[PDB]
């Protein structure tokens, strides 16, 4: 098998300073600050659970991708879970053949990733990331 | 970072999906992304069925309606393709842990037994970011 720990699950929030605060202030989690990510359209916060991380995803940028999420979801929502995989290439290539979103890309951790359809993950949006 | 660090929050237990069929949501992870699932477990007493997806560090949960009471029945008719439901973190003592809750003035959507038999309780997403967040006793 390929597949790999799960490295964080991601969360759209209306407000990063107040998401973040939340987290660190009222349930004790060691959060980070806020990192902007031009090339990937997001500020992005790191929330550390010891086991997997969290990330606090807000727009950075009109054409950023979870813009239109969080104004369907105006108080915010689950966005994607990311797994790791061993080797990105002979992952997509062995789900090319296997007959099942993004045409792979440098992900917002600088290694290769892909992003599957909700569809065929049963309504989340997972993406692939290189370990 | 070696800082001094003093909090009751823990590990990530397991993110939680429900799914609009478990047989082909488990299938998906076992046989095309290589995962290691586990049977189709019922438990009617939380009225759904899990199948336990385990990446090593922590576990994914799909959940299944079981009976028409099921809480994550209205879930799957706003969402009838499925999606992410919430996320449950571990805390050392779950007793000072609502408390200290509700010292901030934080009112929680839920204390009760849990899918895993253990007490939990459940914070409002609005508070959260979105997520619905279950605290569970480590
Ligand atoms: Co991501
Ligand atoms: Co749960």
């Amino acid at each position: 098998s390929m597949l790999g720990r799960l490295n964080h699950v991601a969360i759209a929030v209306p407000d990063l300073e107040k998401a973040a605060a939340f987290y660190k202030n009222i349930l004790g989690a060691q959060v980070s600050e806020a990192v902007p990510l031009p090339e990937h359209g997001v500020s992005v916060v790191f929330v550390n659970l010891g086991n997997t991380k969290m990330e606090l995803l807000h727009p950075l940028g009109l054409d950023s991708p979870i813009a239109g999420f969080l104004q369907k979801n105006k108080a915010g929502g689950m966005h994607h879970i990311c797994i790791e995989v061993d080797n990105i290439n002979a992952a997509v290539m062995d789900l090319k053949k296997k007959k099942i979103l993004s045409e792979v890309k440098i992900g917002a951790h600088g290694k290769p990733v892909i992003f599957l359809h909700p569809k065929d993950c049963g309504g989340v949006l997972v993406e692939l990331e290189q370990a």
